[PDB]
């Protein structure tokens, strides 16, 4: 299935994740959406934040330190950042990097 992205919140602590300042990669099967990786343009990102399905709250995902990586925009060279959810599989590590360099 194909890998798809969505924008969210993250922050260098909890209770920083207030506005979407990140793209979520995530992965929909039968137990649901299953979150792989965050894009930002901020380096410092430890937590990422999403809305509880069923709205009681929201979900707190650790991330890995970011991996960095420089594409070209209209306005010259730019270094972003991917960070892994932490703990996540080489699969799936894989398909984020491959549909990453793809797009870009």
């Amino acid at each position: 299935v194909a890998l798809r992205q969505m924008s969210c919140a993250a922050g260098t602590t909890q209770t920083a994740c207030t506005d979407d300042n990140a793209l979520a990669y995530y992965n929909t099967t039968k137990g649901g959406r299953f979150v792989l990786a965050l894009l930002s343009d901020l380096q410092d990102l430890k937590w990422a934040r999403f809305p509880k399905s069923d709205g009681t709250g929201t979900i707190y995902t650790e991330l890995e330190p970011p991996c960095r990586f420089v594409t070209d925009t209209p306005k010259g060279p730019k270094v972003k950042y991917l960070y892994f959810i932490k703990g996540l599989n080489n699969l799936n590590r894989g398909m984020v990097l491959g549909s990453l360099a793809a797009t870009v």
